[PDB]
């Protein structure tokens, strides 16, 4: 059901999360052959994340659910933000600009509490 893609696909949001404050951790403490690994993780499962967003969103689209849909095209839009910043985050990690990589590791968490809402709102509505 599109509601069980929609826990499928939470769930490795979850997964990024965790991978995310172990990053975080790793880049405090100076491990950056950790961090590049992490970020390499980080990168599967967003592009990951991102392809089963898609797909509920065109199923919600086909299922013809107004509000869902309405939810979808919203939450997409803050995830591409993240995505954005994730992407400047690891260009700021290639080269080795440490103040730019926690200012965009910062707002990443920012973007991404913000929306958790909306990703509940989400889940009932599918
Ligand atoms: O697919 C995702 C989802 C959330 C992510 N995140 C949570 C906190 N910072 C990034 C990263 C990747
Ligand atoms: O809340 C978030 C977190 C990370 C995100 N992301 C990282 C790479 N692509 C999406 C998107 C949305």
């Amino acid at each position: 059901s599109v509601k069980s893609e929609y826990a499928e696909a939470a769930a490795v949001g979850q997964e990024a999360v965790a991978v995310f404050n172990t990053m975080k951790a790793a880049f405090q403490n100076g491990d950056k052959e950790a961090v590049a690994q992490y970020l390499a993780r980080l990168a599967s499962l967003y592009t990951r994340h991102e392809e089963l967003l898609n797909r509920i969103l065109e199923k919600a689209r086909r299922e013809g659910n107004k509000e869902a849909v309405t939810l979808m095209n919203e939450f997409t839009a803050t995830f591409q933000t993240g995505k954005s910043i994730f992407n400047a985050m690891v260009a700021a990690f290639k080269n080795g600009d440490d103040d730019s990589f926690e200012s965009y590791l910062q707002a990443l968490e920012k973007v991404t509490a913000k929306g958790e809402t909306l990703a509940d709102q989400i889940a009932k509505a599918l």
